[PDB]
């Protein structure tokens, strides 16, 4: 579990094709400045992707691997927690595309990033 | 701090070229588990962050990630992760920079582009 | 220009939002062929240096593509596709846009995501 | 046919390398109006899915591009925009390209990561 311990995600939400993933601002994530570190952010949102598609296959003959994942940082968070709405767009046979929305307290967008995860035999 | 977190060390940094690594251990892993994709990649946007913050006046700018993008090509069980960013752009408000992840045997983890913005304090 | 190369229309225009069009031609199509997936981004791009237009003082700003990143999801042979660019972020130097591209059959053919800066 | 409504010319191949150039006409501009950003783009993912197409058996697979990014860095109002696609990962499913898109006087005009997918015709 790890990463996900390391950065104490919590899972709020998950149903086929939506996955919901929380975390706290704490200094551990921050950048030195500083904000929420963006690769933290990032991190989250590979995260709920690739529950995502691992809910969504048959995971004793697939495997879900990250294969592409890109992010525009749009606002900055200092504290409280943040949050990573990850909605399906393409459930495919051999890759699942995915839009995933980071936002803070306030309902700020801190970060909107696309994910691609490859279904391997 | 998230670079303490990471347990991250500078190896060598010059103007344009940062190299950061950092070793894969169970709190950047993925739960299953190999080095976590969103580590890597909080590893690419720490060395172009850093380079960008040597390129400039920081006492006027500060250097936030604006877009970042990534293919993951082969996992890390083990042993340490560099990542090198080398500028491909250095212009008035925004850096372009490519950044390469590698593991021990000199394989490539990730590669990255990561868009930089040059912002007044 | 290219606008007109790839008969594009615009089908509706609000602050924050466009809706543009093109047909499915040869010309943007590859030697196989599909529509190309270059064409589609070009559609995409198109859609967000509009919107951006449409947001600010043209005779003082320009609106220049600053990252565009896009996925291809289904293929388009024939008939029309369809950019819908919403804007997600107003900012005074970048304006970012999600873009989702459509054929007739109301299928997605491509989806994106467009970082527009906004030069003197 | 796209190749000839851009009027590209492919200057170079070979295995894992392609060079393509098209000259910069009132066809492929903005308004403004400089080399369209979807022009070029479509030039770079033109170089790639070349290259992709000249590594494998295209009787029985095609090479589809899967995901594509950019960074646009200059204009270019007039003269011909030369692409250099070099692979950087070939998968079995996936490759990857490198591709930089520069212009005349050696200017970098776009710099373009793509993922091209490998699929049975
Ligand atoms: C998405 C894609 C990359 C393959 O990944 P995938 O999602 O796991 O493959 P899937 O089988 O699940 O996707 C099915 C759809 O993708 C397309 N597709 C799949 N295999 C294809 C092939 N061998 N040839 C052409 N199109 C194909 C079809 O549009 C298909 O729609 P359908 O399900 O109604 O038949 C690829 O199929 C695709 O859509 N490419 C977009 C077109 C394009 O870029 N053209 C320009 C080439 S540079
Ligand atoms: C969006 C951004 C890239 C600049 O583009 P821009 O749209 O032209 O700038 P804007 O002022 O119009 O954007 C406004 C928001 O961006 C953020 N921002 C803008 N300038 C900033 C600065 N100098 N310092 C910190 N955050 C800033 C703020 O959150 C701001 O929110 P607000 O309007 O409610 O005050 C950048 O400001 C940003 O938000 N980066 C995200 C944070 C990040 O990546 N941190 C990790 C650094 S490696």
């Amino acid at each position: 579990t790890h990463l996900l311990e390391t950065f104490e995600m919590s899972i709020d939400h998950q149903e086929d094709g939506l996955v919901v993933i929380s975390m706290p601002v704490t200094d551990k994530v921050k950048q030195p400045f500083g904000y929420l570190h963006g690769g933290a952010s990032i991190a989250l949102g590979e995260t709920a992707c690739s529950l995502g598609s691992a809910n969504l296959i048959d995971t004793t003959k697939f495997i879900p691997l990250g294969l592409e994942m890109n992010a525009n940082h749009i606002h900055s968070a200092k504290d409280g927690r943040v949050t990573a709405t990850a909605e399906i767009i393409h459930r495919g046979k051999s890759t699942h595309v995915w839009d995933i929305k980071i936002k803070n307290d306030k309902e700020q967008l801190i970060t909107v990033m696309r994910g691609t995860v490859a279904i391997k035999p």
